């Protein structure tokens, strides 16, 4: 059998704005593999966003998203979620999970990948004060 990730939560907000994320986990039991979020759009491939084990024992945030994004599980209830803080213009993207082995090489190649969420964070700071 796979591990079937099916990522939702995904939605428009503007900058400086906040996001819940989810991932209904299923097939293989997750709670013996460590799970990531992953973004792409913007001529970008999967790029390390961050990372979590099934205990939550371990988290690790990359530095565009780091201190603002922090993940959560349910191993009980299955389900994995995101909380996105003060989403800059730059995070519009669609967030695949990707899980199985870590290792340490950044080369980013995983065993298991879902769908994809497409997430929106409207542009424009609007902010111009004064000339």
């Amino acid at each position: 059998m796979q591990l079937q990730l099916v990522e939702s939560g995904g939605g428009l907000v503007q900058a400086g704005g906040s996001l819940r994320l989810s991932c209904a986990a299923s097939g293989r039991t997750f709670s013996s593999y460590a799970m990531g979020w992953f973004r792409q759009a913007p001529g970008k491939e999967r790029e390390f966003v961050a990372v979590v084990n099934w205990s939550g024992r371990r988290t690790y945030y990359a530095d565009s998203v780091k201190g603002r994004f922090t993940i959560s599980r349910d191993n009980a209830k299955n389900t994995v979620y995101l909380q996105m803080n003060s989403l800059k213009p730059e995070d519009t993207a669609v967030y695949n999970c990707a899980a199985g082995k870590w290792d340490g090489s950044y080369y980013g190649a995983p065993d298991y990948w879902g769908q994809g969420t497409q997430v929106t964070v409207s542009s424009l700071e609007h902010h111009h004060h004064h000339h």
